[PDB]
């Protein structure tokens, strides 16, 4: 588990991410479909993109990377006691959208990636490690519901 301290400098971090949430989650799923193109292919809605250019010029895009960074906030902002916010989204993520846990660690490395580019004056090393640990329990929680449900190994 997260320590306080841990948990303070992930919702600072966080805090920061509030401020643009939409310029947030355009870079970091741009940054997610460019790194690793199986991601986007899980996308119908995103699927028909071809090149950084075009994921910029999606409205729609930057649309579901607010739905996307809201449901993680909402998550983060429970310090570890996300059990009735990540049950609905392990369930879809599984069996509605098939994304492999794999696929998660990519989103929560572009998350990083993103963070290192908006706030390289503050996400100090203690931040970046806790948000690490914050990304890995979110991970792991889901992992565990993927495993009950056929889904993980
Ligand atoms: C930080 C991790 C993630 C969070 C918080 C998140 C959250 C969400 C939410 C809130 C929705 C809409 C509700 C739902 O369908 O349950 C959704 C839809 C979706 N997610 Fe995720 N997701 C994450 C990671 C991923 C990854 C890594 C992928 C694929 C590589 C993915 C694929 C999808 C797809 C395909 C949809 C349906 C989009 C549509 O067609 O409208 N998700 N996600
Ligand atoms: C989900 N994006
Ligand atoms: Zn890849
Ligand atoms: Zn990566």
């Amino acid at each position: 588990v997260l320590s306080e301290g841990e948990w303070q400098l992930v919702l600072h971090v966080w805090a920061k991410v509030e401020a643009d949430v939409a310029g947030h989650g355009q870079d970091i799923l741009i940054r997610l479909f460019k790194s690793h193109p199986e991601t986007l292919e899980k996308f119908d809605r995103f699927k028909h993109l071809k090149t950084e250019a075009e994921m910029k010029a999606s409205e729609d895009l930057k649309k579901h990377g607010v739905t996307v960074l809201t449901a993680l906030g909402a998550i983060l902002k429970k310090k570890g006691h996300h059990e009735a916010e990540l049950k609905p989204l392990a369930q879809s993520h599984a069996t509605k959208h098939k994304i492999p846990i794999k696929y998660l660690e990519f989103i929560s490395e572009a998350i990083i990636h993103v963070l290192h580019s908006r706030h390289p004056g503050d996400f100090g090393a203690d931040a970046q490690g806790a948000m690490n640990k914050a990304l890995e329990l979110f991970r792991k929680d889901i992992a565990a519901k993927y495993k009950e449900l056929g889904y993980q190994g």
